[PDB]
């Protein structure tokens, strides 16, 4: 059911509401351990992976194995978990275009290794001091080499997005004809605009129907999500995430928001939509970034309402404010009270307390709430009091 | 291999040159013989549909029976072969939605029967003379009956694309829930808009999975070629055509253009593009009505160059000004020559001819051609008295 392969879809459900394939790969362990101030354990790294396993990731990136002992050490220890059938996703090891990160990646027994190169013309200039043609000979001869262990090759393309298309387009041919099955197109600095994405995997699809490919989008300009969604639109088969929007400076595409828009957008459940928030807060754990409330699927107040017109239209049905039941997610919906309130949700949660206050009542509590500026919520024991304000009884719920 | 059933593609190929399907219907018996003086004996029917079959179209519209006993008998024999074998193609056959037409439909034991029905507002009321809902029903009550024949049913939805959309939509559940497995948008005044005609068959075909559906696209702003590409692009299955543009007031989508636009544009032969020439010629003798000669793809001229820049190019590599060689059509590049020639045609000319001319005697010549205003070709006979009058020598089989 949460299975570790493709999901068949086909595209954008129609207005006002299967041959193409999409899946997640999360890179929470590479890209996500790349956030400032974000480390993590081999036990925390292996945790995670498990937790990715358990909700139907298809892939999972573990790490670089040369950055550290510690990554190498994580990354064995979940391809001996995967051997075991305790993990079930497919698990890439990130590699530089060098020999020893290629044979590091072939001995630790990944599934597949991930070989990066940065092919606009500020990498090849001011990153690795070559030449367009001399960057196609090392990506070929990297690529062939790793490929000669036996083992699946991705070609990363960094700065796909601000390259030159047409040396793209070669480099693509050239570690196609070296043994690479999947590319990916790294958006790096994130500054792709979404309708030119799906041009762009429209155009890459059709080109090189023998290879499959991925997007991974960076939120510097806020739309990861959008990028990612326009890509699986234009036949991108692998999304790249990571929980909470981790990595390099704001992040790349959050798993939980794109779940959520591929669920809506395209009717399909990529992962355990009801085990986000579980996972979500793991992440939050031993990353020790707190999410913020607003955090869309997953944050605090994603199903929580306050204005009384709001809360009103709720309470009679609660499809007037949410996009979706909470219960897709696991969650359940809440609403707060302060002076944005009004009579009906002020009603509705003395109700819930048990207490039966009259029409004029509810009247005097409401204007008793609206005539202080600058209180943040009203708790139960504070509408308690005011109720007793307003009726001099001494005045159930269980919460 | 010209089979009868769907052919499989992908879409646009990609800039600078299988998931989906797409087949001709060919209507050239039932909108073509309603060209104004258009009409085919019994026999020529037949033998129209026999060279639609040998090319390889999925389906023949072979008439509608009710209009007159000639073509009830057209049908009959057409059907009669298809159950011999002789012609492969499924067969329709139109109708009112009248319970007279159906039976009669069904009394030929045609392979598909297509009923229409005009669900624009206009059509309603003027031709019609109903409403909305009782629409509905006469046409779900027709499929119904139609259906309960045993035999397939195919909506029209004639003048669909000024229809209102939401009605369009009822119209198609409607006809879906009565049983028809196809509908037919009908683009009956030829005011669909490519981009837009592509956005609504995707539309179409994402909210009935379980229809196929046609695209009927007339000429009157000279874009049913565009029209019926742009419905492939967004997921209709077949599409309508007649040879040689025929059909109501200026025809509806050409055959041999959209056969090659197909080819040129998402890689895929629906008919055998090498006897396209043929089928054109015949339906032309039968119809009494000449193509004019800038026909694309079958006109005299279509792969015939003019301007001494062209030819001299073409000599080079004939892909200078060819979309595509003239052998994927079964046919053979020419040029003429006027005033708009220049020497390398010229001297190709003579040289075709078995004339051996100086340079300067081709100088010469090509002065004499520039020198006629008036001239609309010069023959060969021409040439050859030209190149006499520079040379003094005997020069001039055909
Ligand atoms: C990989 C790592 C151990 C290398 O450390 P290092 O050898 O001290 O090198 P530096 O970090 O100073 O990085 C630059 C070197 O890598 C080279 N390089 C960068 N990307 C490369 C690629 N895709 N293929 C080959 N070489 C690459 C640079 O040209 C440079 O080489 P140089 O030492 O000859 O100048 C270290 O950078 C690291 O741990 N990085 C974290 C992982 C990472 O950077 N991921 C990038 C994702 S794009
Ligand atoms: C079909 C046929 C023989 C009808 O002849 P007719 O009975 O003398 O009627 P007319 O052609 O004058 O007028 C059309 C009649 O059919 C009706 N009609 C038109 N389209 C119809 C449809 N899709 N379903 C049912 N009835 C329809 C009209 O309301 C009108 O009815 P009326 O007689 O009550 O006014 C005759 O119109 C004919 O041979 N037409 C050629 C085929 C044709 O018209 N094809 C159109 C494809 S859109
Ligand atoms: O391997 C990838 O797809 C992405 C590499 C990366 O982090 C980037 O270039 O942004
Ligand atoms: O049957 C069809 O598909 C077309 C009907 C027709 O004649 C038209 O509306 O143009
Ligand atoms: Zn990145
Ligand atoms: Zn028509």
């Amino acid at each position: 059911k949460h299975h570790h392969h493709h999901h068949h879809h086909g595209g954008l459900v129609p207005r006002g509401s299967l041959h193409m394939k999409v899946g997640i790969l999360d890179s929470t362990l590479r890209e996500g351990e790349q956030t400032p101030g974000v480390v993590f354990t081999t036990d925390q790294r292996v945790e995670i992976a498990k937790a990715l396993s358990d909700i139907g990731v298809q892939m999972i990136e573990a790490g670089h194995p040369a950055v550290s002992p510690d990554i190498y050490e994580g990354i064995r220890r979940i391809i001996k978990l995967k051997r075991e059938g305790v993990i079930k996703s497919e698990i890439v090891a990130h590699s530089r275009a060098v020999k020893r990160d290629i044979e590091v990646g072939a001995e630790i027994e990944a599934d597949r290794i991930a070989i990066f190169y940065g092919i606009s013309d500020t990498h090849l200039k001011a990153k690795h001091h070559t030449t367009r043609d001399e960057a196609l000979r090392s990506i070929a001869e990297t690529v062939s080499y790793a490929k000669s262990h036996g083992v699946k090759v991705r070609f990363t393309a960094e700065d796909a997005t601000r390259a030159d298309y047409q040396y793209l387009l070669e480099v693509i041919k050239t570690v196609r004809d070296a043994g690479a099955d999947r590319v990916s197109i790294a958006d790096t600095v994130g500054v792709l605009y979404p309708s030119r994405t799906r041009e762009l995997f429209k155009d890459l699809t059709s080109r090189f129907p023998d290879i499959e490919f991925d997007i991974h989008a960076h939120n510097d300009l806020g739309m990861a999500v959008a990028n990612v969604l326009a890509a699986a639109e234009g036949g991108a088969t692998i999304i790249h995430t990571t929980l909470n929007g981790l990595g390099e400076r704001v992040g790349i595409a959050p798993l939980q928001v794109v779940a959520a828009a591929l669920k809506y957008h395209f009717g399909i459940e990529v992962v355990d939509l009801k085990k986000l928030s579980e996972v979500a807060s793991l992440v939050e754990k031993y990353s020790g970034i707190a999410l913020p409330p607003n955090f869309p699927i997953t944050g605090d107040y994603a199903f929580v309402h306050k204005a009384g017109v709001h809360v009103a239209g709720v309470l009679n049905d609660p499809k007037t404010y949410e996009f979706l039941p909470p219960e897709t997610f696991g969650r359940s919906r809440d609403y707060v009270i302060d002076k944005y309130t009004g009579k009906h949700a002020v009603k509705d949660r003395f109700d819930r307390l048990g207490v039966k206050l009259t029409d004029s009542e509810i009247d005097q509590v409401l204007a008793k709430i609206k005539s202080n500026p600058n209180v943040r919520f009203y708790r139960d024991v504070d509408l308690l009091e005011l109720a007793e304000s307003v009726t001099g009884r001494l005045e159930h719920h269980h919460h």
